């Protein structure tokens, strides 16, 4: 027929090569649970036969409970999934480029060409004072080439419990913003950098890093400081220079707008320590620094090994400086100088430094670090740091190590996340698995973390929207949201199925703490029920991109994801169900 439609995972993308799989399909129902303020959501996957169909939308009705109760429309948002060109292999020039649905576009009519698939996202936000119960209600799909449009029956549980807001949970989510990315994609001059002009491209793709737990916001304290691995360059937002005395002068402007925005869209409180300021890095690559010679008149730079007395004497008038200027502002409190995965003699170096320098109320710095920690219980040194990530390759899956490390840093209220990047599985690519997402947030649970860290907010290549690929990693690394078109008036981003899986993910692990600390005859039940979980192997595909190892693992990722949140759901409900019968 002209356009078939089925309900789809949005656990796995619908690509064009599974074309004669995929028009087999036929799901006509779908039902999910949720508690008061949590969201679901789901997919609509269609496609064309010989001819193209045009003016193809998608509209849902108001959900209404089994009372009347009623949840409108205006809740329900149904976005076309865009695709985009992905080089499918890791610093491979050759590998193939194919598409994939990895933005969740606009609403809206689409016209589709003939022999395509395309799918439909649907978003439903469960209002804050929604009433407990089962809601029914449909989707439909119209087009004009189509007689009989199609209904979906839609049901949802809402549980009479309430999704925690981000600021009453303990979750630790921190992702890397790249706000020069962002200036450079939307045509921002340099005389433009933190405006309004500026701000007005930063704001929207902000508050819904806040909305979904954000924490950590970066900012880098040198020049290059990860020597251009990315597309666009890296600019400090701390401009050094060095004068005729021969001692160093910063300039914190950028600094200082950047933070002041984070503040001002309530991602930081720094009077009551709420979020971070994580400062990269006083180990940049090669240890370079470069800045503005004013003797000379140009740009030097130097690379003193740490522990020097050079390095100790350079880095000492950074962190002093910086001590100031944050104690006037009123952010030390919230501020991290961050390390990265170096020598540990050069980690030794910073943190003997780092804790040499106190102000008048006898603090030093913050301390944040990404660590390659594997095994032992020797915390003596992990115990100077306030805030680690372990990337999940570092973590060995048969081991009781990790938890043991992180439970003894959740004692002493220290920080601790996992990372995902490039080489890993599960991860968070463009070609992935969505629900790798969902995996990895319970993974940072089972671990016994505070959550997850990943280095790719925002790092756009020139033109995302139409082909990711990018000379180093695999496709859609560096970035989980999409900027939107370069003349866009309205958008700034899109959000990515990867995306919404972590924001899954997030919610779930919170239902899980929440019910932890307010049902204490549950809790050892939780703890036992998210120890449970399984982890896939990982392999390598022709192109050098990291994959499942079989698809016995593949089916397990995403099996695991939603087998531990039906479980939750299950103890969420046996709890309701005792409270009243014991009320
Ligand atoms: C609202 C907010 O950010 N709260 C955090 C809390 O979740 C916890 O991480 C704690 C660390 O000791 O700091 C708090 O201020
Ligand atoms: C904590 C972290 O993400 N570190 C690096 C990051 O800088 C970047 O190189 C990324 C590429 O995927 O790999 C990560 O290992």
């Amino acid at each position: 027929t002209t356009l078939g439609a089925s309900i789809g995972s949005t656990d796995f993308h619908y690509l064009q090569k599974d074309y004669d799989e995929i028009k087999k399909l036929n799901l006509n129902t779908w039902n999910e649970v949720a508690w008061i303020g949590d969201e679901l959501n789901s997919k609509i996957v269609m496609w064309t036969n010989s001819s193209p169909v045009n003016n193809v939308t998608l509209s849902s009705s108001d959900f209404i409970n089994e009372n009347g109760d009623l949840i409108s429309s205006n809740n329900i948002k149904i976005s076309w999934l865009k695709e985009t060109l992905a080089n499918i292999g890791r610093s491979n020039p050759s590998a193939p480029l194919e598409p994939f649905p990895d933005i969740i576009h606009n609403s809206g009519s689409l016209n589709i060409e003939k022999n395509k698939i395309a799918s439909a996202w649907i978003n439903i936000k469960i209002p804050r004072n929604a009433k407990p119960g089962i809601y029914n209600g449909s989707i439909e799909v119209t087009a004009d080439e189509l007689e009989k449009s199609y209904t979906f029956d839609y049901s949802f549980e809402v549980l009479n419990l309430v999704q925690p807001l981000p600021s009453e949970t303990n979750t630790q989510i921190e992702f890397w913003q790249h706000p020069y990315t962002i200036a450079r994609y939307y045509k921002i001059c340099k005389e433009d950098l933190f405006t309004e002009k500026h701000f007005k491209y930063l704001r929207g793709n902000l508050k819904e890093y806040r909305n979904m737990g954000g924490r950590g916001v970066i900012a880098t304290i040198v020049h290059e400081a990860w020597n251009h691995q990315s597309y666009d360059s890296d600019p400090s937002m701390i401009k050094w220079r060095k004068n005729s005395y021969g001692t160093f002068e910063f300039d914190y402007s950028h600094f200082d707008k950047w933070i002041q925005l984070n503040i001002d869209l309530g991602i930081l409180d720094p009077e009551k320590g709420f979020g971070q300021i994580k400062c990269y890095s006083i180990v940049p690559w090669n240890n370079r620094i470069q800045y503005f010679n004013e003797a000379t008149n140009k740009e030097e730079a130097i690379n003193p090994t740490p522990g020097s007395d050079l390095w100790i004497n350079i880095w000492t008038q950074f962190l002093t400086s910086f001590m100031s200027h944050l104690e006037e502002k009123g952010w030390f409190n919230i501020t991290y100088i961050s390390m990265d995965e170096r020598s540990m003699d050069d980690l030794k170096a910073c943190v003997d430094l780092i804790e040499n320098i106190t102000n008048n109320s006898y603090e030093h710095f913050k301390i944040s670090s990404a660590m390659d920690y594997e095994s032992g219980n020797d915390y003596s040194f992990l115990d100077r740091i306030d805030d680690i990530s372990i990337g999940l390759s570092h973590i060995n899956h048969n081991s009781d190590d990790m938890k043991n490390m992180a439970t003894h840093r959740q004692e002493l209220g220290l920080l601790t996340t996992i990372y995902t990047c490039t080489g890993d599985y599960p991860s968070s690519f463009t070609i992935s698995d969505p629900s790798e997402g969902a995996f990895t947030i319970w993974y940072s649970l089972y671990q016994n973390t505070n959550g997850f860290l990943r280095w790719s907010w925002d790092g756009w290549v020139e033109n995302p929207l139409e082909n990711v690929s990018y000379k180093y990693w695999e496709p859609g690394d560096p970035f989980l949201i999409y900027p939107a078109e370069k003349d866009s008036i309205g958008k700034t981003f899109y959000s990515t199925p990867r995306l919404e899986k972590l924001k899954e993910g997030i919610r779930d692990i919170n239902k899980a703490k929440y019910l932890m600390e307010k049902a204490p005859n549950l809790k050892n039940s939780i703890e036992n029920l998210i120890y449970s979980l399984k982890r896939p192997n990982k392999g390598e595909n022709a192109y050098g991109s990291a994959v499942a190892a079989s698809k016995e693992d593949r089916d397990l990722t995403i099996s695991e994801a939603n087998r531990i949140k039906n479980g939750i759901n299950n103890f969420a409900r046996e709890f309701i169900s005792l409270t009243m019968e014991t009320l």
